[PDB]
């Protein structure tokens, strides 16, 4: 790829951020059937300004894929109604399963496990699940459980019950948080095959991108033999969810789930992140473990906007420049 040095990216656009949307915003959005006027339109308002907090509930279900863009609200009255069958139906698989038959059942009882170690480990500072009993830790459980039985070649793997975490206490509902994290799961469903792939891929993804952004900083990297990202696994993994506060987080995923401005933002995101360390690694000549420490004192150090502007700012600058290596562009799917 050295048609990198033949490029050249003359300036970083500036991005102005925007407004979330207000419960006003959303109601003119919506139609009196309860059908969502323009779904496009709402997509491109999500991204620049976010949701505000209380729009929250209903709007992700949209950006998640549980309520259908098209739908109105019969449509929606029938189909929550077949989601929740079928999500207890799948939930007394696991639920009906015995002693004996827990013993038996190895893989099974493997997931309950991690389940039990992640779930009792998990955001306890957060008031929907630090409690004596916490009803929102038995639903983290079911839920995660129940997701076994969906899919039960990718049962359970570590993380996934911080990917789970945001949105039930958005949803507040068990079968909702459960379909949700569904389709949640499934765009990033390489990641947590047993081989990682998509793990693999994202991190090669990610290093061809900086490769066009900074040349050196990535010949730095592959002076240090970190040239394979792994200061960024926990990044792409739990899609940053460690490296920002709860009602952060939100709104990254948020402005994410709209799938703008290009097919994968959050690598863009990564290199957003990135941008400003560039010159801290080099000039201190840390190496593998310097840069993972260095990158583990950025979490909630991190201000969101700031990032989403950059990553924006990134995607202006790659898609106006004429001449570009087309394995870039099909990353970004300008191709």
């Amino acid at each position: 790829f050295e048609v990198i040095t033949r490029i050249d990216l003359g300036i970083r656009p500036e991005i102005q951020r925007g407004e979330p949307v207000s419960i006003e915003r959303w109601s003119q959005c919506m139609d009196a059937e309860g059908k969502v006027l323009d779904p496009e339109n709402v997509k491109k308002l999500i991204f620049r300004g976010g949701l505000c907090h209380a729009v929250r509930k209903l709007t992700w279900k949209f950006l998640l894929n549980y309520f259908p863009w098209d739908s109105s609200k019969e449509d929606r009255r029938l189909l929550i109604k077949r989601k929740t069958d079928e999500y207890f139906r799948m939930k007394l698989q696991w639920k009906s399963v015995s002693e004996e038959q827990e013993k038996r059942n190895t893989r099974l009882k493997d997931y309950k496990s991690l389940i039990e170690k992640d779930v009792n480990r998990t955001d306890r500072t957060n008031p929907f699940y630090e409690g004596h009993e916490n009803p929102g830790l038995i639903l983290l459980h079911d839920i995660l459980m129940t997701y076994c039985m969906y899919d039960f070649d990718l049962g359970y793997i570590q993380g996934m019950s911080d990917l789970l975490s945001p949105i039930l206490y958005v949803m507040e509902n068990e079968v909702d948080a459960f379909w949700c994290f569904v389709a949640f799961i499934e765009q990033m469903h390489c990641n947590f095959e047993e081989q990682m792939q998509g793990m693999k891929t994202e991190l090669s993804q990610l290093s061809t991108l900086l490769k066009l952004l900074d040349l050196g900083f990535w010949n730095y990297l592959e002076s240090q033999e970190s040239g394979y990202l792994y200061f960024c696994f926990r990044w792409l993994l739990i899609r940053f969810k460690r490296e920002f506060n709860f009602q952060d987080t939100l709104r990254l995923w948020e402005v994410m789930w709209t799938g703008l401005p290009c097919q994968n933002f959050h690598l863009l995101i990564c290199c957003a992140i990135l941008d400003s360390e560039k010159q801290k690694i080099m000039e201190n000549h840390y190496g593998f473990n310097e840069i993972l420490k260095h990158i583990n004192e950025l979490s909630l150090k991190l201000d969101v906007e700031e990032v989403l502007c950059k990553a924006e700012a990134i995607y202006c600058q790659m898609m106006k420049c004429k001449d570009l290596p087309q394995a870039v562009g099909e990353i970004l799917g300008l191709k």
